[PDB]
């Protein structure tokens, strides 16, 4: 009884609807990669170094999870290198196949298996129960559609139903804005939030599991990767410990044509509505917020740059290192620095909204980071020497994102080319399939 | 006509008399070195690595200026380590001698020979025009009495008689509570802030002069000394950005018994009385406040540790480095790489307010020092490698203040002996001759 159609629900609520439907405005889709081409090293032997874009609007999720280099070009449901986990937080037919087939038959599988059933753009039934007779009359009934989600708020100390309104407001968002891993045979998402949101209680929660997602092709490194903490950088900063809510800033209530107030749902850059957004509480106009802003943005971006930098040099190092002849049991204290280097970088700067939700906590992690990189180049030096190197490591071109996709072996040409012919040739009959099955308008 | 004596103003101005006088209530000399012995050695070869206290009432700067053993043990008029500019910011005989002998004439020769003649509490005279009508009246006049503060701000272009009201307030801070250095073959004080008062701006002010308060004695490093920079952090922070005066917080508007509004001159905690300081400003209860501050406090302490023990090594392996032959030519990098990353460090913490006043400058500069800090040990374990040594170096034990003292060759007990000595019979001495000569009641 989910209800996946978004349409289904433009006659009875057209403030919201139309609202939500215009974050396709938000299009433009902004390479990552080519913007920093260092993530390609830090991430190699992982599918980040092959395709990362900056976030659009919520209307294109669907469209970018398989439009991404990432999830590949599987040749039938059995196929591809990533799991159903991958559609999770993109549509709202994962709520309605989780109701189904339940969760562990939702998480059984690979991506591939999803494609003609989770066809739908993110939408109503992610965030509301649609199912309660209030919804049509107009009242929000806010769930966790995500049961993952509901015990990971648990996990924290604030079950969902216990919550109040403003609290639960935050939480429909930290369904998905949050940092995860896949666990178990099944691959099902999990946050690591189990000893607390901070990026050394989540260091901890893998340590103790001995978990990694990858394994750095370069330096042969056990990794962390993160995904954008919003819900757990916004709870440390100054606006989340002031219960500032997601949807204070990024859903404000505005006036229908009519005057009417309801919530909008065009969810985007706050500062593109700064009379009913941040105006609401601060007397400062909007360039001079803009411009504080800005300068978090700059100096959170200059010291990033010189962590990845360091981390750069640390994993072309550890690769001397292991061509050098260096055994496991030489390489393991080195490689035990990258990964709590990088996992503290990469938490520190997934989300593009750190210099703004928690400026403070992203500069300060970002300080730890470079402390256990400078352990990871320090170990590496005295390392390289006992092998009779003394000399600085060379780095190959990396100067933009096609050499240094080149340098660490990926063939970019023939993954473009596989991916082109799976966008064109499988995504319609994906399509044609649920729309035969009256999944799909 | 500068009144150093500030018992002068107690009948006309009870209020602030009283007050001002109250900030020798906040009495606690607390030892920063016995809390943190790192820095003995960060100071090695420095009079900090001696005596470093933290910051007491208004009241002590006379007193803790005489006792520090930084200062030493001088017997005449033309001993002892330092030179007159360290009476500078401690009290209005200052001004007094400004007027009466002259900027040059102040600063020539020995602390030793003010020894006599700065002998008044820092006061009335060091803020206020005290010689104008108006100041009798009860009007504030507030000015600045020491020259080199008023060209500084000149030199950021803020000309002191020109700023408005607000502007002058922290100004009147501004003329202590700043980053300085001794300039000339008569140490005269000054601020580096001809290209700005950003870390970076100085920096380039003393590179491009070449500059350097001493030489570490374990790594010989040519260093650059930050001191307590507030004005230059609380300027970059975001109270600075939207006109919070230093007043505001520390020197409050309060009412006598009969109600009439005065100026609180008991310089402090502005915690002490929240209702009258961020109250003013703020809903959020003193609880609360308290904790989101001693919240930053513990951040900036926690990574302010990691940039020193990663200083600490590298100032054992540069010494370590020289030890096994190093020459001046292949330390030079290493050198710069340490100045740099510990004027970072030291501009970051030497503030004792910067977790409130700029909390994310503070977090951003110790990244940035770590940076540095980072590539100065790298280059050493490759340095020492050339040179057959391939193991960590050992550093001593340098758990406690005595025993890093010990281990840069401080002999402290016949220091603290001299010191002891010169308290107890020249300190009287220089007393009863400003009694004698009218300059000390
Ligand atoms: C399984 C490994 C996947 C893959 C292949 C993708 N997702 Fe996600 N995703 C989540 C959130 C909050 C965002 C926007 C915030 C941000 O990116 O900073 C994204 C975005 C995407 C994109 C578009 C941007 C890009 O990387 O190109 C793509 C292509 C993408 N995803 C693929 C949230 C989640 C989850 C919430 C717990 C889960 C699980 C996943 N994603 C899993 C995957
Ligand atoms: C799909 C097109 C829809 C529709 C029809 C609705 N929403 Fe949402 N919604 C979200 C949040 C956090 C709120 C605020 C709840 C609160 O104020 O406490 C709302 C609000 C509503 C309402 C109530 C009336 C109003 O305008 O405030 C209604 C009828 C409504 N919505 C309809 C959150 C989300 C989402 C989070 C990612 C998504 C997606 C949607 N809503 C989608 C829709
Ligand atoms: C709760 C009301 C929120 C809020 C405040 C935001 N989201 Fe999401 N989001 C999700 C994914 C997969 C993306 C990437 C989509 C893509 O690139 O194709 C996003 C993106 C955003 C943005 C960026 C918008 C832009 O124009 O850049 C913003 C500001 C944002 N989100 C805020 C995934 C999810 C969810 C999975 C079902 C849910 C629930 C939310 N987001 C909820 C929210
Ligand atoms: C509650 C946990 C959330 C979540 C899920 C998001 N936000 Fe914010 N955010 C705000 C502003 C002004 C920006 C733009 C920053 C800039 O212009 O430089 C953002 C950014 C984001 C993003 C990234 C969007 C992108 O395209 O990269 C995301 C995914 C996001 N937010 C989600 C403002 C605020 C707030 C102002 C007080 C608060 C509260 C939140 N956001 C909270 C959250
Ligand atoms: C719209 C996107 C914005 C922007 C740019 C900012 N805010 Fe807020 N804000 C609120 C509260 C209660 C505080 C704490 C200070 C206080 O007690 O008043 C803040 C704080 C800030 C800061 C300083 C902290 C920092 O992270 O540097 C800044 C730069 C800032 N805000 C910018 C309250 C609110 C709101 C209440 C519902 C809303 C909406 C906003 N703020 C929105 C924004
Ligand atoms: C302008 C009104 C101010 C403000 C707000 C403060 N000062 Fe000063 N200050 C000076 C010296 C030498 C010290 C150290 C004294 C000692 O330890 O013996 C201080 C100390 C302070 C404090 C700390 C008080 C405490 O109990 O810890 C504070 C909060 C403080 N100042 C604020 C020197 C000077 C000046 C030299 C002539 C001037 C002018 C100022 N300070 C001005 C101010
Ligand atoms: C304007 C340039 C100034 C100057 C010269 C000073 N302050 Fe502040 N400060 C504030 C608070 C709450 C503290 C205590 C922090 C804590 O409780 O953990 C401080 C601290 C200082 C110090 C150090 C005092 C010490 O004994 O260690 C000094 C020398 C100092 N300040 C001087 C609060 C504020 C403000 C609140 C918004 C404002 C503005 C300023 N201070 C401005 C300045
Ligand atoms: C007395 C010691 C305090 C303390 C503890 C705080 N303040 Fe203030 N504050 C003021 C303004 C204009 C802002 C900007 C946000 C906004 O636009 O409203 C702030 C912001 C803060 C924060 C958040 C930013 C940060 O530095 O982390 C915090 C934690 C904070 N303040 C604490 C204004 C004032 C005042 C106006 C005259 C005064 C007084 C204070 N603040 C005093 C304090
Ligand atoms: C331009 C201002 C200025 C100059 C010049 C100056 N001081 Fe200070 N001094 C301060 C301020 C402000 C404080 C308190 C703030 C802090 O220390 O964090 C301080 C604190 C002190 C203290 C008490 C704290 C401690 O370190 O034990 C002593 C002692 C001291 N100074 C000695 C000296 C000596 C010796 C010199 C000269 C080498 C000197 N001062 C020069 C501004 C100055
Ligand atoms: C280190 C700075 C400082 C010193 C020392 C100092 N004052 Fe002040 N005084 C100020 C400031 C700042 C103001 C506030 C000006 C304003 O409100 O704009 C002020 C205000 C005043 C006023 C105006 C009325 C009022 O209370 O606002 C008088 C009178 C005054 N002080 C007298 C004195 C006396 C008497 C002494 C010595 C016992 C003294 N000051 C020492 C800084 C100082
Ligand atoms: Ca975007
Ligand atoms: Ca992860
Ligand atoms: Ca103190
Ligand atoms: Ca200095």
């Amino acid at each position: 009884t989910v209800e996946a159609k978004n349409e289904t629900f433009a006659p009875q609520h057209p403030d919201q609807y139309l609202s939500w439907k215009a974050t396709s405005e938000q299009s433009e889709r902004v390479d990552a990669l080519a913007e920093d081409p260092r993530l390609v090293i830090l991430w190699a032997g992982y599918p980040f170094s092959r395709d990362y874009n900056k976030p659009r609007g919520h209307a294109f999720a669907v469209t970018d999870v398989r439009e991404t280099l990432r999830t590949g070009a599987p040749k039938n449901a059995e196929d591809g290198p990533l799991p159903m986990a991958c559609w999770s937080c993109k549509s709202p037919d994962v709520a309605r196949l989780i109701q189904k087939d339940g969760e562990d038959g939702y998480f059984h599988g690979k991506w591939a298996r999803g494609g003609p059933e989770i066809v739908n753009n993110l939408g109503c039934a992610d965030c509301h129960n649609t199912a309660s007779p209030e919804f049509a009359k107009g009242k929000p009934e806010l769930t966790l559609s995500r049961p993952y989600a509901a015990r990971a708020m648990e996990a924290i100390g604030k079950p969902f139903e216990k919550a109040g309104r403003f609290d639960q407001q935050s939480m429909v968002c930290g369904q998905c804005h949050v940092e995860y891993y896949f666990d178990g045979k099944n691959k099902a998402v999990k946050f690591p939030w189990d000893d607390g949101m901070k990026v050394e209680n989540m260091e901890q929660y893998y340590d103790k599991i001995a978990f990694s997602d990858w394994t750095n092709s370069l330096s042969k490194t056990p990794m962390l990767k993160a995904q954008n903490p919003e819900y757990e950088t916004w709870t440390a900063g100054i606006h989340g410990k002031n219960n500032v809510t997601c949807i204070d800033c990024h859903m404000p209530k505005v006036q229908n044509a009519e005057g009417k107030l309801y919530t909008d749902h065009k969810i985007g850059n706050p500062f593109d509505n700064f009379a009913q957004t941040c105006a609401n509480c601060h007397t400062q106009d909007k360039a001079a917020l803009q411009k504080v802003v800005a300068e978090r943005k700059q100096s959170i971006n200059d010291l990033k740059i010189k962590v990845e930098d360091q981390l750069v040099h640390a994993h072309f190092e550890a690769k001397a290192a292991l061509d050098a002849g260096a055994t496991e049991a030489e390489m393991k204290p080195i490689q035990d620095d990258i990964r709590h280097a990088q996992w503290r970088w990469d938490l520190a700067i997934a989300s593009h909204g750190i210099h703004m939700h928690a400026p403070e906590e992203g500069l300060r992690m970002l300080g730890t980071a470079m402390d256990k990189a400078a352990d990871a180049r320090t170990k590496l030096a005295r390392l390289l020497a006992t092998k009779g190197i003394t000399h600085e490591i060379q780095i190959p071109d990396i100067s933009t994102k096609e050499k240094a996709q080149q340098a660490i072996g990926l063939n970019m040409e023939q993954i473009k080319a596989e991916k082109q012919d799976f966008i064109k040739t499988v995504i319609p009959q994906w399509e044609e399939q649920a729309r035969k099955n009256g999944l799909l308008s």
